[PDB]
């Protein structure tokens, strides 16, 4: 059934330096809200925690006329895997692979990240990231077991300057999606992220709304 609570183990390397975080959260699969708390299990982070946004659960995202394909693939237990690639304007790049398991309304996420190419004088490694612009995603369905989502991303720095990226995300479903979804392409989603972060800890929130060009 539809999720209510969730945990995430997110780990890997930024610029060849390992990191690992765990924690819990909750959300509302009826209006797309997610809260997450996470803690370092190997001490201080050596990069902007903002770099983990937005990577830190589309099972919490509803569609205009019912379940999103992600909610559907959790409810029937078939599920889906995720890969995301993101390219930064300063040549950095980042990947993330997700796997989930489901226990009633509880989700367990494993997210493995590899981030490289971040200038040492750059806002990631200087920790000069303060906020995340609103972001529009475009979702398309090239066959019945795949979705592609693409978007432009932007952080605000220290000085009111902007650090950009682009992103392509690939969802791979074990069962064919329902014909419904195939018919309303593309699906857009607007999302805002908030983040409060120490060196070891952070509280994350997301707001999400799916709409067509209708």
């Amino acid at each position: 059934s539809l999720p209510a609570t969730h945990e995430l183990h997110i780990f890997g390397s930024i610029n060849g330096v390992d990191f690992d975080m765990v924690g819990q959260g909750t959300g509302n699969p009826n209006d797309g809200y997610e809260e997450l708390n996470l803690k370092s299990t190997k001490g201080d982070l050596q990069f902007s925690p903002w770099i983990l946004v937005p990577h830190i659960f589309h099972q919490y995202l509803p569609y205009p006329d019912g379940m999103s394909p992600f909610q559907a693939a959790m409810v029937d237990g078939s599920g889906y895997q995720v890969h995301r690639t993101m390219q930064f304007e300063d040549g950095a790049s980042l990947t993330v692979n997700y796997r989930y398991t489901y226990e009633g309304s509880h989700i367990k996420g494993e997210a493995q990240v590899k981030g490289t190419g971040f200038p040492a004088d750059g806002p990631v490694m200087t920790n000069s990231l303060t906020a995340a612009d609103w972001c529009r995603s475009k979702k398309t369905y090239p066959n019945d077991k795949t979705i592609i989502s693409t978007f432009k991303w932007s952080y605000t720095t220290g000085n009111g300057k902007r650090y950009r990226s682009t992103a392509r995300t690939t969802y791979t479903f074990a069962k064919p999606m329902a014909a419904n979804y195939l018919k309303n392409q593309p699906m857009y989603v607007f999302r805002k992220t908030e983040l409060k972060h120490s060196k070891t800890e952070l509280n994350f929130k997301e707001w999400q709304k799916a709409f067509t060009d209708v």
